[PDB]
């Protein structure tokens, strides 16, 4: 049992999976991604967290993050926009899920790697740790 003297946070978005909600027909068909994170920062409640999130979850999370940022008196810090909305069709194709995944991975590492967010953002911890975000 050795604790890393330095604070750290490693995060990745991968392992995409497409689901059939009622298991019978395409109604509500959707793709979610797994966010895996390892950290020792005082804001977090466990070392390793593994959760799954939908793109709209990320979209919802971004609104929350941006608003929280404003309430913590940091009117000059900015959150990069997410990869982007996509047309229903190709939306479930391989190449599309892959590019969006890479986009989400990059976006997440950038957001979670920000000093101010790591120490003061409650929303960031919740997005990374809760079973369901909503």
């Amino acid at each position: 049992i050795y604790a890393e003297p330095e604070n750290f946070l490693e995060i990745e978005v991968h392992n995409p999976k497409t689901h059939i909600p009622n298991g019978m027909d395409s109604k509500g068909m959707f793709t979610d991604y797994e966010i895996i994170c390892r950290t020792n920062l005082p804001s977090f409640h466990k070392r390793v967290s593994k959760v799954r999130r939908r793109y709209s979850d990320f979209e919802f999370f971004r609104k929350c993050l941006i608003k929280e940022i404003s309430m913590l008196n940091h009117p000059k810090v900015m959150v990069p926009h997410l990869p982007g909305k996509i047309l229903l069709s190709n939306r479930f194709s391989n190449e599309v899920i892959e590019e969006r995944r890479q986009g989400l991975n990059t976006w997440m590492q950038s957001v979670a790697g920000h000093p101010l967010l790591q120490s003061g953002s409650k929303v960031l911890v919740r997005f990374i740790e809760a079973e369901k975000f909503v």
